[PDB]
């Protein structure tokens, strides 16, 4: 039988690229349920699917909004095979700006989608995997869940939360045969007036500096989503997958500095200088 | 003038002990606003305050429920001095059990109180600190925000989120004169039928094992809250405070193992063996 994959957030970026990479695999090993918060956004996915000649029936789209457990449960029921071999929790939101300029609703949304939405997926799909003694869970991670980034406080909070969620689950899941892995990505190729009204002029200036620095890092280091999507495939095919896969080695040095001074002083100084 | 301190979650545990330690300081240097989600729980705080002979006016209680920005803003307005020198974000919730047995509401609450509630406090109080070029923010942290613990998936998610939140803020706040620090605590001295209905028998058994192990760690290693509260004082008086203070060195070895194998495999195996 085919490996059934269900992926969240497939309208663009990594989830879209992974869905068509799997559905178009030359071996035809995978059946992919590409889920999207809003089905009106499915056009790029189908344009990409056609461009890679995904065979008819290799790819199916479902509406699945991870903020609603009813949407999660209805998409689970639509899996005609009655099982999910590979669950990919990829749906996510960014949030950028001075902490005091972020709306309360925008903050709550990032946490609900990024964190509670993955909890909702794991509650809905983990129990069947545990009973079967098999299944693979891949979660899209970020360098921002491993080290704090200025002006990405809430986004980072959310990615760090996924690290804690997944590591805690991994400790239990070790002898169940169910494998969880984070795919740690760096940058991937996928109004000033309102921010200034909500913060001070110095923070606003630092924000500009962050943004100029971010643009340069992206221009120099953003990876193609095909390259990132393939790390998911690598994790899927490992007989004994590790908790974390890194899509690049570029941030490891910073990571090691961070990890080697538990007071946090070396990291805070080094990252302040790197960005500003 | 006195150092004005506002602390969240003062009904018991660390926040209660810190509030009276500060209010009763022999130098009478601090004016403490001890805030509590529900004022009906203030009795132990006042019993402790009397036992340490806090001078009249050294300690004041305000209702402050970090889930509501209106409650945050009304308590801020009650600070008669018009400034907060030291803000202590300590309010928190635990959540223990099999991930599939946790209510959706209980999950959302842990994140809203532990993460969005600290964001709400920082939005309300950081701007005045930044304008003044001074102020200290202390956040109660946990060993669970530094490494994942089985059956504490959502709690850990929330503590890891605070690490990401605070580290991201610290990178920006470096040149503003506003100091943020996490106080990293280990264990501190502060129905089966329903869990079994929501999970499988094997997970339920592992849960028992976790709980027996947890009880032994607590019995052997829980620190007195006076000792933990004093680390907050240490951070407050440091001229150049670090991002993190540890209340104990007991988990550093585990922390270093975790940090030295970024694949996460060594930690997951070691912690599985430690608990089970
Ligand atoms: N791109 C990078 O530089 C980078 C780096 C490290 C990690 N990552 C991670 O990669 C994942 C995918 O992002 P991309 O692939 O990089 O970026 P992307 O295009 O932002 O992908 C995110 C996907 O999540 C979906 N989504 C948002 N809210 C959702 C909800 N409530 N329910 C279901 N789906 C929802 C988005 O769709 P709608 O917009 O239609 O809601 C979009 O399809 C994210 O978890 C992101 O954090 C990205
Ligand atoms: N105790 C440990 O073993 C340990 C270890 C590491 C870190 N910590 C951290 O220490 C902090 C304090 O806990 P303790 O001091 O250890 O435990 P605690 O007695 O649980 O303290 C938590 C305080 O948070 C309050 N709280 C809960 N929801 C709130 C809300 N919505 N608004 C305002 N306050 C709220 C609680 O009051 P109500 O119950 O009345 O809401 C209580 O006063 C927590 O952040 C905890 O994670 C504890």
């Amino acid at each position: 039988a085919r490996t059934v994959v269900l992926i969240t957030g497939c309208s663009s970026g990594i989830g879209l690229h992974l869905a068509v990479r799997l559905a178009s695999d030359p071996s035809q090993s995978f059946k992919v349920y590409a889920t999207l918060r809003d089905l009106k956004t499915q056009g790029r996915l189908w344009e990409a699917a056609r461009a890679l000649a995904c065979p008819p029936g290799s790819l199916e789209t479902l509406q699945l909004d991870v903020r609603d457990s009813k949407s999660v449960a209805a998409a689970r029921e639509r899996v005609t095979e009655g099982r999910v071999d590979v669950l990919v929790c990829n749906a996510g939101l960014g949030l950028l700006g001075p902490l005091e300029a972020l709306g309360e609703d925008a903050v709550a949304s990032v946490l609900d989608v990024n964190v509670v939405g993955t909890v909702r997926m794991l509650q809905a799909f983990l129990p069947d995997m545990k009973r079967r003694g098999s299944g693979r869970v891949l979660v899209t991670g970020s360098v921002g869940g491993l080290m704090g980034l200025p002006f990405n406080d809430v986004y980072c909070a959310s990615k760090f939360a996924l690290e804690g969620l997944c590591e805690s689950l991994a400790v239990l899941l070790l002898p169940f045969g169910v494998h969880l892995s984070l795919i740690e990505c760096g940058p991937v190729h996928t109004s000033p007036e309102e921010v200034l009204d909500r913060t001070d002029i110095h923070t606003f200036h630092r924000f500009y500096q962050y943004l100029a620095h971010s643009k340069q890092v992206f221009r120099e280091a953003a990876q193609n989503p095909e390259e990132v999507a393939e790390v998911f495939l690598t994790a899927l095919r490992a007989p004994k997958p590790t908790l974390r896969y890194f899509t690049t080695e570029r941030f490891l040095p910073l990571l090691r500095m961070r990890l080697d001074d538990p007071s946090g002083s070396n990291y805070v100084t080094a990252m302040h200088r790197e960005v500003f």
